[PDB]
C-alpha cells in the first residue's frame, strides 16, 4: 500500500484556476474596489484571504455575486494581490509597495505583508 | 517578481480541502453508481479533462447533480476526489483496478501512470 504524493500537483491546480479565470469560466463572483471590477471564484479569494473567508463563510453573504470592498482600497494594489493569488507571484516595485502592504493588511493576507515588510529595506 | 511562493499552491488546495469537508461552496454532487460525492465544480475541472468538457457544456454546466459513467466504481472515485484535494494519492491492492479504470476515465493520465508502476511492484 502507497500513499504517493504529487509534489507539483497544487501548482498544477493553482496554474488551471489561474486560466479558468482568464477564460472568465465559472467566476462567481465580482469584487468592486473604488469602481472597477474584478472577476474571481470565491473559492479561491476564501482559500487565501482571511477576510474573504470571514465573509463567505456567513452562509447569508455565500451566494452573493458583488462584493464592494472599502472605498480606501486602490484597485491597483487588489489587482496585484488577486494576481499573487492566482499565480504565487507578488509583482513588487518601490512605486507599489504601499498600497500593496495596505491592501494586505486589509485583506488579512499576513504573509504577504511580510514579504512586503522584508522588501521596504533595499 | 521573478521570485514564487511555491507553497501557495499548497497553502491554496489544503484551504480547498478544507472548504469541501466543511461543505462551503460546494455546488456540484458528482453521481457514482449509487454513491454521492460533494465537490467544487471549479476544483474538478481543474483537475480533469473530463470535468472541464463537462462544466464547460452549456447543457451540463449548471446542474448540481452530476452522473459518471454507470461502470465507474464509488471506491476508485473516492481515491481521485481526495487526491485532487490533496496531491496524496492511496493506493491499496483492494482498490487500484478501480483507481486506475477511474482515473483512465476522468482523463488523467499521470496518475494512470502511476498506477501502473504500483501494479509492477505489487
Ligand atoms: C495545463 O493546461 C492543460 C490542461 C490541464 O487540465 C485541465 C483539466 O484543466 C484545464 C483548464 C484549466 C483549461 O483552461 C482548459 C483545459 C483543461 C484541462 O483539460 C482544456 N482541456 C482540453 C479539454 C479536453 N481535451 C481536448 C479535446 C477533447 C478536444 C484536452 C484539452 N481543452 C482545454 C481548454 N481550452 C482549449 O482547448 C482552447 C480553447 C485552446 C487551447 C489552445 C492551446 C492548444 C493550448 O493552450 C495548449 C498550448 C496547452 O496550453 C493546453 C493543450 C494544455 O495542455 C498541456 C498540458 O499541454 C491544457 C490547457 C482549456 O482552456
Amino acid at each position: 500500500a502507497s500513499q504517493i504524493q504529487f509534489t507539483r500537483h497544487a501548482s498544477d491546480v493553482l496554474l488551471n484556476l489561474n486560466r479558468l479565470r482568464s477564460r472568465d469560466i465559472l467566476t462567481d463572483v465580482v469584487i468592486v474596489v473604488s469602481r472597477e471590477q474584478f472577476r474571481a471564484h470565491k473559492t479561491v479569494l476564501m482559500a487565501c484571504s482571511g477576510l474573504f473567508y470571514s465573509i463567505f463563510t456567513d452562509q447569508l453573504k455565500r451566494n452573493l455575486s458583488v462584493i464592494n470592498l472599502d472605498p480606501e482600497i486602490n484597485p491597483e494594489g487588489f489587482n496585484i494581490l488577486l494576481d499573487f493569488m492566482y499565480t504565487s507571484r507578488l509583482n513588487l516595485r518601490e512605486g507599489n509597495i504601499m498600497a500593496v502592504m495596505a491592501t494586505a493588511m486589509y485583506l488579512q493576507m499576513e504573509h504577504v505583508v511580510d514579504t512586503c515588510r522584508k522588501f521596504i529595506k533595499a
